[PDB]
DNA sequence: GCGGACTGCTTACC
């Protein structure tokens, strides 16, 4: 096989590289890299290098890397540009690996670990590291083993060895329910004392030095605590053994009171899974405890234990260790589903960066573009200092707040990247400019054709139609990867519905789940068998179909993020190719493209459906149009339909065979208008919404911009077994909205759209009645908690103190001085509850860390003074009033003169 | 007292 790097670092005039050789062995080489930078030279001076603009450049080799840096600084003083890749690690990887990297992940040592630190002094600050580490579970992906380091003797209690026999038993058997599939992969190691533990961990660390280091909050807690604990005990020199190059860097962001440190272990790529999750999951959770996320992602039970964590080791050391092992495994399970590690490796080796740089799309694109330009023997420009400037973006149509029975939406495939490719927008493809007419002139085609020679954007920019651009070239390749993975995803979704249909007629028999590749559509042979299988087989297949879809989702939605982030990078002053001319060219073209096709779609419908002058497009956001399909249905009449599935098939056929061609013609013309390089405005049909046939449901409604709900039957080819609700922006979709209210509001909407007003009022009356019996957690609001100290004036709310921040200050007073009572962490999210007047807490509300039960110290008191009617009004009533008034409905039966009867 | 205009904060949707 071909060789591939693992981690690269720059230390002085040396580059430290860990890599896998052509035989598969992990090695480490120190290279005194001689980097080359460039400078402009006379046109006379013959050369092989030219900048992206065609200006000749002379290559300049350097004795070492510090020399290349001192030269960059000297060129600045002179006021001349120093071209080339300034980040020498990237240039080295580019040189050393001048080919597409095919990596073997089984050769990459990915390490998952978690530590336990017992502390009566509240949360054990990693900077201080004053409490003994009493447990470490460390999973190694090469060995496929869980290495457990267990401290039996501590100043905070002496315990017996942990039993793997008891750990394997069910909770109900007094066991700990460690998953049986890892029982044989656990390697247990007890220790007489902490020094022996920590020293044995260090030697284990060296024999199996992790390349990728992940876990839950390992960067924020585990890593800095282990580093600082070892430093306090064995001195810094030993604490540096965590780095394979013995070099670490302690970045200080102490954050007011206390000390927060950002420890960087050179030679190791740390990918904290909480950071991978926040960037790549595309969810917003009310809590980010591993327990909460595990339950959300895996549908597993919450790791239950009796007392506080600070006493779990002494009271139940057996469970203490078991939960530490399980926690490590939980992250592995989440990754097996989400596959963020795999995505990071993909993006990492594709771009040729340090793996941990996948968090930075700008670094990612800097490397991709640089490597692309390096092959054509081209020299990249120098990064410049730019001032930030506010510039506009997408167009959002203001909707008329109302109900909408039949709705059909259309969306443009990868809008902004397509625009980049269509117009050939790139730093080096700029041809010139032109005098612009107001945007509506181009939209209405009243303006004059900008150019007959170049590709144009209505922001005034012109680009070459015949030259290939680095940005369009590289964005196209990643986009092609995205289209591939989305196809796999959607096929699994289509197969997902197929299983859900067969689950209506399960076949009582003992069978095994069929061996199919869910990334591809089911064959007729496989389809036929599906309707002849049991429930044990079908439900297992539904699981695998969804795991395939999730794997496809991760792959497609994050390559989508990467390419959209390239557009965004063009508007960031830290990007090497920052250029508002290009950034605006994208957005302004985008604004034109949308409102152009709004007019074109209106015209095609007004005549072909008779009534001319009526607005069919009711809403639009950036690149979508929501078409009112009432008149389309009425032109045939609803009577000519067998069932709901019939007219859904009808519109599906109507949009596919009639609408889309007209839209294509509209974008063919616009492409010609702007004289673009290639037509790539592909608007396919999105959703098909409407009430079930012959029902009293309203189908859908809008309350305003980015706030609507639709009863959808088909979405991008996928025909749902049961109609799925498409809700955007409404309170049901916000993490700040309490769980029970999310359900209640959603059920209100479902009835609103599917069943009608009468059903809504029936469910409303019932919910209001039983509302007060809901668990307090499920009806607590959620909010991020920033700048707490900023609003903390002597334990009391300062001026303009936010509601939730007020709730926190109330909480701090209620648990004053009482250590071991959980503290609210600056930046994390909190649950919020209103309090009735005259409560002993002395404030409008209270707040405590989300994902947790409020401390027993005050829990019983809080449950009493909960203001239910306030919760009902603010969180449930008020948003529901918004929905109903907009759709012109009532959640409560109004008073009539008929009320005078019995 | 209390609603309307404004601002800070949070969280959604492209
Ligand atoms: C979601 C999102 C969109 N956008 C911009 C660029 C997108 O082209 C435009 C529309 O995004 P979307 O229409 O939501 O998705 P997409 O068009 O990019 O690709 P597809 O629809 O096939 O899934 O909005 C961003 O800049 N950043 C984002 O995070
Ligand atoms: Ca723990
Ligand atoms: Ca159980
Ligand atoms: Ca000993
Ligand atoms: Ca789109
Ligand atoms: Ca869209
Ligand atoms: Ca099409
Ligand atoms: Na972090
Ligand atoms: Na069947």
């Amino acid at each position: 096989m071909k060789e591939f790097y693992l981690t690269v670092e720059q230390i002085g005039d040396s580059i430290f590289e860990r890599y896998i050789d052509s035989n598969g062995r992990e090695r480490t080489r120190e290279v005194e890299y001689k980097p080359s930078l460039f400078a402009h030279c006379p046109e006379s001076q013959a050369t092989k290098y030219f900048d992206i603009y065609g200006k000749p450049c002379t290559r300049k080799l350097f004795a070492n890397m510090r020399d290349a840096s001192q030269w960059i600084k000297r060129m600045e003083d002179i006021g001349l540009e120093a071209l080339g890749m300034d980040d020498f690690k990237l240039a080295y990887l580019s040189d050393t690996y001048n080919y597409e990297i095919k990596y073997d992940h089984t050769k990459i040592r990915v390490a998952n670990f978690d530590i336990e630190v017992t502390s009566p002094d509240g949360f054990p600050e990693p900077s201080q590291a004053k409490h003994p580490i009493d447990a470490i579970t460390h999973y190694d992906s090469i060995d496929d083993r869980f290495y457990v380091f267990d401290l039996l003797n501590s100043p905070y209690g002496n315990v017996e060895e942990w039993s793997i026999e008891i750990a394997a038993k069910l909770q109900e058997q007094g066991g700990d329910e460690v998953p049986s599939e890892i029982i044989d992969k656990i390697i247990y190691m007890p220790f007489d004392n902490e020094k022996e533990l920590l020293m044995e961990y260090l030697n284990f660390w060296q024999q199996k030095t992790p390349v990728i280091l992940t876990g839950w909050n390992v960067e924020s807690f585990a890593i800095p605590y282990v580093y600082n604990r070892i430093k306090n005990i064995f001195g810094e020199s030993t604490a540096k053994r965590l780095s394979p190059h013995r070099k670490t860097r302690v970045k200080v962001i102490e954050n007011m009171y206390g000390s927060r440190e950002i420890i960087t272990l050179f030679g190791i790529s740390v990918l904290d899974y909480i950071d991978l999750y926040k960037k790549f999951s595309f969810t917003n959770q009310p809590s980010y405890s591993l327990d909460y996320i595990s339950e959300f992602e895996l549908n597993v039970g919450k790791l239950k234990y009796d007392g506080p964590i600070s006493k779990l080791r002494e009271s139940n050391h057996q469970r203490y260790i078991s939960y530490n092992i399980i926690a490590v495994y939980r992250v592995l399970q989440i990754d097996a589903k989400r596959q963020f590690i795999n995505l990071s490796l993909d993006m990492g080796y594709y771009a040729k960066i340090q793996i941990q740089s996948v968090f930075s799309p700008i670094k990612t694109w800097d490397a991709i573009i640089f490597n692309s330009l390096k092959e054509q023997n081209k020299v990249i420009p120098q990064g410049r200092s730019h001032p930030v400037q506010p510039y506009p973006g997408a167009f959002v149509k203001e909707p008329i707040p109302n109900r909408y029975k039949y709705v059909m939406s259309f969306d443009l495939t990868s809008f902004y990247p397509s625009i980049i490719r269509q117009v050939n927008i790139s730093p080096e493809t700029i041809a010139g400019t032109f005098k612009v007419a107001p945007l509506h002139d181009y939209i209405n085609a009243v303006a004059e054709r900008p150019s007959d020679v170049y590709s144009c954007s209505p922001n005034g920019m012109m680009y070459y139609k015949d030259r290939d651009g680095v940005v369009p070239t590289e964005i196209t390749k990643v986009f092609n990867q995205r289209k591939e993975h989305k196809g796999y995803m959607l096929a699994a979704q289509r197969n997902g519905e197929i299983i859900k249909e067969a689950l209506h007629n399960p076949n009582l028999s003992v069978d095994e789940p069929l061996d199919v590749d869910y990334r591809f559509d089911f064959s007729d042979e496989i389809k036929e068998k599906i309707k002849k299988l049991s429930a044990k087989s079908l439900n297992e297949m539904l699981f695998r179909a969804q795991r395939t879809e999730v794997a496809g989702m991760t792959a497609q939605i994050n390559r989508k993020l990467l390419i959209n982030s390239l557009y965004g990078a063009l508007g960031n002053v830290w990007f090497r190719y920052y250029d508002l001319r290009n950034a605006t060219a994208i957005t302004t073209f985008g604004q034109m493209a949308l409102q152009w096709i709004e007019r074109k779609v209106n015209e095609y419908l007004n005549e072909v459906c008779g009534t001319e002058g009526e607005a069919f497009v009711l809403y639009g956001d950036t690149d979508s149009i929501y078409v009112s399909a009432d008149k389309i249905i009425d032109k045939v009449g609803e009577s000519k339909f067998r069932d709901t599935n019939h007219w859904v098939d009808f519109l599906d056929k109507f949009a596919r065979e009639r609408m889309e061609p007209a839209i294509d013609r509209g974008f063919r013309e616009m492409c010609e208008y702007m004289n673009n390089k290639q037509h790539l405005m592909f608007m396919d049909r999105e959703a098909i919404a409407g009430p079930p046939l012959g029902s009293k449901g309203i189908g859908g409604f809008w309350t305003g911009k980015k706030r609507y709900a639709l009863n959808v039957w088909d979405m991008e080819g996928t025909r749902y077994a049961e109609p799925k609700l498409k809700i955007m922006g409404l309170e049901t979709q916000k993490s700040s909205t309490p769980k029970a209210v999310q359900k209640a509001l959603k059920e209100c909407i479902r009835r609103m759209l599917q069943e009608g007003e009468e059903s809504l009022q029936e469910y409303f009356k019932e919910f209001e009645k039983e509302f007060r019996q809901l668990n307090y957690i499920s009806i607590a609001s959620v909010s991020s908690a920033n700048n707490i100290a900023k609003y903390d004036v002597g334990g009391f709310p300062g001026p303009k103190c936010p509601f939730h921040i007020r709730g926190i200050l109330t909480y701090n007073r209620a648990i004053k001085g009482n250590i071991d009572a959980p503290q609210v962490v600056e930046g994390e999210k909190v649950y919020v509850l209103p309090l009735r007047e005259g409560n002993p807490f002395g404030d409008k509300c209270i707040a405590w860390p989300s994902g947790t039960e409020i401390t027993d110290l005050i829990k019983d008191d809080v449950l009493h003074w909960m203001d239910y009617t306030v919760l009902l009004e603010k969180t449930f009533i008020k948003p529901l009033e918004g929905f109903t008034s907009a759709a012109k409905l009532d959640y409560e039966k109004k008073a009539s003169l008929f009320d005078m009867f019995d």
